[PDB]
């Protein structure tokens, strides 16, 4: 387990939230370039919540 995931690396359309019931950020990072951002470790971000449907 290492919550090492930041918004450079999250993926557009997937809200990266956090488990306490806030919204942090969108994913600003766009699938069409291959990206490959640094292993900063956002500890206030807890998983990407993409739409449920």
């Amino acid at each position: 387990d290492r919550i090492c995931t930041n918004c450079c690396a999250g993926t557009k359309g997937c809200k990266y939230f956090s488990d306490d019931g806030t919204f942090v950020c969108e994913g600003e990072s766009d699938p069409r370039n291959p990206k490959a951002c640094t292993l900063n470790c956002d500890p206030r971000i807890a998983y990407g919540v993409c739409p449920r449907s």
